């Protein structure tokens, strides 16, 4: 079987955004504190340097309300962010307004510009409407108004993440008109090896070419896809759309090109309670192999499952490993959004989402997000499989 079995397993795993009920809470330098993190999305980026994004939910773990786009980086090209010292403090990307900028969906181009997509809404709407803010205002639902319609930013990043543009609003351009609520990935993007740009969002691709960091962007529109999508470029070179349904059950998964795809199905081999995944290119070479990781169950978010496909369509995964077999503690129940990204050390790099479930399923409940590494030999030598 996999070779990579025999090398030693290797786990790493503690938490990287520490929400407001821990000790040393993650805060930005200008004093600026989180009640939750969520949302994560992991680069690394040609350098060996990794990025890791997260919604800095200000006030509670709501959806809606102030929230910032916050991240860390690893404080060199080469450690590969194994320890805690690794990591760089808390930065902000964009936090203006007390609205909602959130959707972390990055990719790194080829020329080294880091390209982070954003979805945006208003202080005063939520996707449900009716919400009660921590001032007591009550949200409007999102509409297909200017004002109340989400909206899709587009930041960049020269120099390895130190610094970022302050967003554009490309809407207009990438969103379809009359939409109201809206969504890019959360997640990541990726370059294919034909060299141009993939962007999972609501209903569509987002496709970027031309030469690296001055890309043109254009919509591909996907009919029946998920509002949150993944996309992976399999080992016979096509796309994958491996999306969330909108009810509990199975991964809804589309295969195509850049001139189009087929449908969505359910795929029965990989359960999910309605909940975001992460899915990520490991190799091409034999065996190649794609990697994939969400709540393997159709009812909870604490069943996280990193599998490997071998499939030139990636059709099936096996088993894999439960997350929970290399536990982190004190950071609460681990379960919910992730992202993956491959280290510069030949490991897998995953942000997941843990909840203190303080609150229940309230407002107050803190959550967090958990830091691992691992490679492909820990993956393998699981009980399960
Ligand atoms: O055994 C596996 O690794 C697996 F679970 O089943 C494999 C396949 O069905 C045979 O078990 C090996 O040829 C798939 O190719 C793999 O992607 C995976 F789903
Ligand atoms: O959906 C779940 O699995 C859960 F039961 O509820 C989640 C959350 O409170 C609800 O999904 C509502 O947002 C928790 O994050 C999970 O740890 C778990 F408790
Ligand atoms: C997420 C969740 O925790 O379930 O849900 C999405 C969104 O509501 C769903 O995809 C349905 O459209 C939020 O945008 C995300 O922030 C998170 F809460
Ligand atoms: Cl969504
Ligand atoms: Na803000």
């Amino acid at each position: 079987n996999d070779p990579a079995k025999s090398a030693a397993p290797y786990h790493d795993e503690f938490p990287l955004f520490r929400s407001a009920n821990m000790a040393s809470p993650d805060k930005l330098s200008t004093g600026i504190g989180f009640h939750s993190f969520r949302i994560p999305a992991v680069v690394r980026t040609t350098t060996g340097r990794i990025l890791a994004f997260a919604e800095g939910r200000r006030h509670t773990n709501q959806d809606f309300g102030d929230i910032n786009l916050v991240y860390k980086r690893t404080k060199t090209t080469a450690n590969n962010g194994a320890s805690p010292s690794d990591w760089e403090p808390l930065r902000e990307v964009v936090g203006s307004g007390a609205g909602t900028w959130g959707n972390p969906t990055p990719v790194v181009d080829d020329d080294n510009t880091i390209y982070l997509f954003l979805s945006w809404n208003g202080a005063t709407y939520s996707q449900n409407g009716k919400d009660v803010l921590p001032d007591g205002t009550v949200t409007k639902k999102i509409d297909s108004t200017w004002e109340g319609r989400r909206h899709l930013y587009l930041t960049e990043s020269r120099d390895d993440g130190n610094t970022w543009s302050k967003p554009v609003d490309l809407t207009k351009e990438l969103t379809p008109d009359g939409w109201a609520w809206d969504a890019v990935g959360p997640g990541n993007g990726i370059r294919l090896t034909t060299g141009e740009l993939v962007i999972p969002a609501m209903g569509r691709n987002i496709i970027g070419r031309g030469a690296p960091g001055n890309r043109t962007w254009s919509v591909q529109r996907l009919s029946g896809a998920g509002a949150e999508g993944t996309i992976v470029q399999t080992p016979d070179g096509k796309l994958y759309r491996n999306d969330r349904p909108s009810q509990k059950g199975y991964r809804m998964v589309a295969r195509g090109t850049l001139e189009g795809f087929g449908a969505f199905a359910p795929d029965a081999g990989l359960p999910d309670p309605a909940c975001q995944g992460s899915v990520l290119r490991y190799n091409s070479d034999a065996p190649a192999r794609t990697i994939f990781l969400n709540s393997a169950s159709g009812t909870s978010r604490r069943a996280m499952r990193v599998r490997i496909s071998y499939d030139a369509d990636a059709k099936k995964f096996n088993y894999g490993r439960k997350l929970e077999d290399a536990k982190v503690s004190g950071a609460g129940h681990e379960g919910g959004y992730s992202s993956m990204t491959k280290t510069g050390d030949y490991k897998i790099g995953a942000l997941v989402e843990s909840d203190f479930f303080n609150d229940g399923t309230g407002k107050n409940s803190y959550r967090a997000i958990i830091w691992r590494r691992f490679n492909l030999s820990w993956i393998l030598n699981g009980p399960n499989n």
